[PDB]
């Protein structure tokens, strides 16, 4: 008994029976390191949309999901730190903790896992084959690397919906911050105003930031982040970005900037934002960010995207205006989070109420069912971060 | 009174009669803080280059030159640890050593001297208006703050040929391989065999790295550097820059890589090398990169190319692989050398023979009088660094 | 017209006329880069106590303060920043701005200010006789380099109280934290309640700690702790600090600590609370500090103590439990806070409202005459933080 | 079918059968994640003298050696990237790779490998009770996470007196140089002329030092590190110190220092250096280290040491004249090196011939059974780093 999101082609995600989990790896192999979950909570997340929407090279069939929190229900033999009954928050990595990058806490981008670059990852594209749990179970391998233990179980269920965004987007938006080095007092600029964007936010307060700026297209999700305390700049009005921060600020720039949008980004203007302009982001940023200033990259950019708006772009090819960045001094950090390096202080910082992420996303709960429903809504732009709980464990 | 190189457009220098420097700003109000420097070594750089030809947007009558080494001749009122005789290296960054970005050692990016942008040079599009030092007098403002003491005269006019480096491609090259985060054992890659980039392989070298290639199209500066012991890639050649460094390595990936060669980059192979393609470097060094390794760029990237090949080069937008990179974790390190952060250490590892930078880069010694034809010879690719004695005080 | 606190021996100080500031060093010749300041905000340190109980080398007649807010009412002809009636805070430190240590950030240890070694402060044992502030006038060398200029008269006098404490104790506390590596979700222990102790706490909850503790013998100030949030642990209680501390985690042990004390540390315990030991301190932080952890110690250690416990401790030797540190592998952070370095960031999340600093270290305005009550009152353990408005601009 | 060196009490060891090693930890437990090894060379250490000398509290019968170099005979059912045959480097850290600290690279301080404290290592006091290794065959546990896999068993073993250093002694003296900041330029004092003060002056020199400056007590061992390159500095002389550093260099500091010592230190002078006095190198490097510095300690201290000089060095506390450590603002930077931080690009400068580290260690190459000849010689203060050959593979 297995069931899960499955990816149909453009536009189509439905939840069917799959199977049950095995302990061997995409390629069949036998392993003694993995456990599999019973999962209490898995996330619908602004990757899964850049699939859904045929945005990847993605198979149909693909089962989605990469958010998992759950409880050990099975255990392989070789495993030192689990027993049946424990419950786990599962970074979105899939890294196998004994190559060259998992040693150097580069567990993003994994030797090992993946045959067919470096990193991996569950239910995604170019991942090395790791099936999604977006799911009732699912297979986590290298479990005493990879795995978050929660606290005493009651305390934990008592905050699941905070502990759920351990497994990939609070560490996402927290990386992106400190990569675009977000400290006490520095003014913060944030492009997207997604699960991510918002937990970049999140994020920078937390460091400390003085003053922390959100921008979107989407006027009903800068309403949500203006209700959460932050500063607002709207990019569907015609008023540039420069202007706005000024208005702010006092000075059209930023200490920090982050990109959480990437390569589905919009123009900025009334009809600029009716367009799809890959480069936007990462440009504009460039123009906002003070002198030998810092740029964290954790919106995704892909070697190719079939429904780009041209040749370059279906590549992964940008007009990116780096003489700007270069005569600013800027450098740019990109690429997957490794959510390992962060997820146990973060935890902390949940369990000792130093963060409302749950509150700051939006987290609604959500049953199996109605996930393909909850897709259709995330893509229409609701300022939500929607939640599983497909055994209706807390809901 | 003074002499120095001139600018007179496209292709265009010539040694004339220019003032002799006073004691003000480019504003001309009045400056306590500065010294005038009788030149005793000052050298031709890529940037100068870069003007002569005509693609920046630096005007007839400019002044060249920002890498001076000198002797104190006169000293403000209120300069208090520089005196008369004193023998100083100068680094090209015009800095103020009071604003916020001076103060963080960020100081090729000063906030105060250029009303135009942040950061200043001597003789430099862009910078400020400060009066370049291929000449035979020059002034330093804030002395105090910028020179860089040398070693009693004796020692140190014996080593001129050296520490004439010191004022920029020295520490260029440093700046490129420390941000590319080369160490002990490191492999690394090097686009551009001009000076800057083997100012950068000797830097490596120092650092410790276990090995060092450097690549260019330019077949006679690869012989240059094959003979001061690096290993080298021809990019002339039709074998991807990956083929050639597996055949070197046993694999296609280097742990480090630093950009040499700036925006009047050349495409790769027989025919694509006698082209320009601004992105070719950025988007070879994200191609042999190892997963989450550093990219240092102090190669030259401007916002304005009059020259450029296409209408978004022209504004310094170049067509770069960005999803290459953002999927192998990059990170990307810009910009003016803050030349003050490395040039003490420098100095002290070329007083201890622990670098040779003049044999590694060709320095050779020349002529006032001689300067235009050392442009030319420079231009035309010659595997030298030219470097001026215009009081004939060493050669 | 002027007067300041001046030190006459242990125990003893009082308000005297004193000669209004000069445009010279403390050697007497003239300087082209001093402002000198109408005294607005002056307050009193732990540090100022050592000397008072006269437990440093501090000469009699020493004028007192290192801690000033002030009004430029003269400028040094080379000074280039600074008007009539700008509104500044001063760093404790003086710095020079060219020197080695001042361009590398570290300011507190400045090469060139005084003759005895590194480092240079105001009215300080051994900081190169520069003149004491807590008086109506006082001079500031090197304004441009080491002022911190302050927002709108207006908004600046507003936030008085807060914009206080930039000029020594919330840099140090928090420089005592970063050093400390505290950040998102730490566990931080704290060593002293006084007004250094409260802005490292104050400082770790800014970068965004889980749970801060901090620890002193004094019941006064502790209760005054816990009403500002934060979690205590009474070291004139028989219960040893580990059982505290446990009892508080569920582990003996923290992340990060900090010593906010120094050399006059009492021992734990209802009569080792009774007694100096000054290495009590170092040796319980290594002890419930974490492996691997740092140990920030911002509390003044001295080559010279008159008054010490022993023959060793008169020299500043003290059997410190090294072998314990090493074992778990800590390292150790000291010395002058490098005020300048973290001054800026600091002002900004004052001014957003990030930081209520005035509130927590319980900062009381007092006139120039009540000084030595307020002397008098610190030295009791009141938990306040006294700031002297000589010219009662505020209160 | 094993034999190995066995701690027979104080000053005498002696070769004895042992247990072939068993797939189970130090408690009887079947483990799957271990090898087997063939020894191939295994050294002697400082650290392995310290307990023969009866100055730890290491039992008798301890199986002693922590520096193992091997060929895989067998492997454990869940060990995935090694195969028998595979030539190894062995850590002397004994780390699971999935707790805390091991995943943060502090693999010298694992939190499950020992059951009395942090930090795992072979035949060493306090570290786990794992088998020791100069031995015929021994146990590696975590095999996958530990082990650094070295190439064609041909190239190896050309090199293998270089290799068999990668195990302890040159990350331990690279740990030792990086942590107390060595760089390009930098000039650098350690102490000690053993085996690990001679790897950390071959790493400072890797790593572009201006200037080594390497101390003892012992004449013999200078002599040694003279005819290695480096500079001499002799403690047994009345010569202060200090004194010895001006007259190489011109000033009386360094940038740089290094504790290649330990807690058996000797005073200086002619009379001091013939008595133990535990604090003297930690004091004398706080004194020739310039202000803001750092100080590495890669030598042993200890919490418990029988036959210190008094009570108080018994309990691992040294009278530290931390008061002039804190006046010049230093850091300390303390305990065992996580080898695997360093070892794979150490094994790469040794392949690239970028060190010779087995000519500046004094590399001897002598039987199992010469074993209790080697430790003789090596208490005796010989200017040589005994490598045991099992099985006369390549002596
Ligand atoms: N590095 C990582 O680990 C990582 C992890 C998860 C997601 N991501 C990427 O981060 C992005 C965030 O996902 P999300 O969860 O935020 O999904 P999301 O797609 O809902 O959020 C993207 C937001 O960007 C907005 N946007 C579009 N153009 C914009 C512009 N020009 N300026 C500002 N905002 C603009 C969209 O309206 C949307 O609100 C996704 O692209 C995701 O792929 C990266
Ligand atoms: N960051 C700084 O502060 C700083 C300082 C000085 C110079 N620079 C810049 O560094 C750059 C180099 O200066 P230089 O004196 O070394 O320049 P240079 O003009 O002598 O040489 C540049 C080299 O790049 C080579 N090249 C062109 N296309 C190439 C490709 N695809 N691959 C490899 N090589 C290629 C050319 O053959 C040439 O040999 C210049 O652009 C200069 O403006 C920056
Ligand atoms: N590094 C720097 O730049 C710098 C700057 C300012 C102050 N300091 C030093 O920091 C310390 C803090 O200064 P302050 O203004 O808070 O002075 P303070 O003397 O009021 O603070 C010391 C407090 O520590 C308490 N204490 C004594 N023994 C203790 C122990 N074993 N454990 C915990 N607490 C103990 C005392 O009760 C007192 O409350 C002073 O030593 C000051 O000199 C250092
Ligand atoms: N950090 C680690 O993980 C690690 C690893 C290996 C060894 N160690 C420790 O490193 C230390 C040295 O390594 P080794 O094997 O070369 O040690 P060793 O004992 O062979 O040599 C120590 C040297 O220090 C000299 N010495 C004694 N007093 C001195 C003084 N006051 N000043 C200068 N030199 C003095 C001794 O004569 C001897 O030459 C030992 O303490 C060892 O226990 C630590
Ligand atoms: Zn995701
Ligand atoms: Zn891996
Ligand atoms: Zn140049
Ligand atoms: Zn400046
Ligand atoms: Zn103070
Ligand atoms: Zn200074
Ligand atoms: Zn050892
Ligand atoms: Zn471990």
């Amino acid at each position: 008994g297995n069931r899960g999101v499955v990816y149909l082609g453009p536009g189509k995600v439905e939840v069917q029976n799959i199977p049950y989990p095995k302990m061997q790896d995409p390629q069949g192999r036998q392993i003694d390191h993995g456990v599999i979950l019973r999962v209490v909570s898995t996330n619908i997340c602004g990757s899964d949309q850049h699939m859904v929407r045929g945005r990847t090279t993605a198979p149909e069939g693909l089962v989605l999901g990469h958010e998992i929190t759950g409880e050990v229900v099975e255990i392989g033999r070789g495993v030192e730190t689990m027993k049946i009954g424990d419950l786990v928050s599962v970074p979105f990595n899939v890294a196998c903790g004994h190559c060259r990058t998992c040693k150097e806490q580069h567990t993003g981008v994994c030797l090992t896992v993946n045959p067919a670059r470096a990193g991996g990852a569950y239910g995604y594209v170019d991942m090395g084959g790791w099936v999604g749990g977006q799911a009732e179970y699912v297979l986590v391998p290298y479990a005493d690397f990879n795995l978050l233990k929660l606290p005493n179980r009651e305390a934990a269920m008592e905050k699941i919906r905070d502990l759920t965004c351990l497994s990939d987007i609070l560490p996402t938006g927290y990386h992106g911050a400190v990569t675009a080095g977000v400290g006490p007092g520095s003014t913060v600029y944030i492009a997207g105003a997604g699960p991510v964007g918002l937990a970049a936010a999140a994020s920078a307060r937390l460091l400390g930031a003085a003053v922390v700026i959100v921008g979107d297209v989407n006027p009903t999700r800068l309403a949500h982040a203006k209700k959460q305390g932050f500063e607002i700049a709207d990019l569907s009005k015609d008023t540039p970005l420069h202007e706005q921060i000024a208005a702010l600020l006092g000075e059209p720039e930023v200490d920090c900037a982050v990109d959480a949008v990437g390569f589905e980004a919009r123009g900025h203007g009334h009809s600029g934002s009716q367009q799809e302009a890959p480069a936007t982001v990462l440009n504009s940023l460039m123009g906002i960010t003070r002198v030998a200033g810092k740029i964290g990259i954790p919106g995704l950019y892909v070697t190719e995207d079939p429904g780009a708006v041209d040749a370059a772009a279906k590549h992964g090819a940008l007009s990116i205006r780096f003489g700007l960045g270069w005569a600013k001094s800027h450098s740019f950090h990109t690429g997957q989070t490794p959510v390992m390096k962060y997820n146990r202080q973060l935890m902390q910082a949940i369990m000792w109420d130093r963060i409302k992420i749950a509150d700051i996303v939006g987290v609604e709960v959500i049953t199996l069912d109605d996930a393909p429903k909850g897709y259709g809504e995330f893509d229409a732009g609701v300022p939500k971060k929607f939640v599983i709980d497909p055994h209706n464990l807390f809901r």
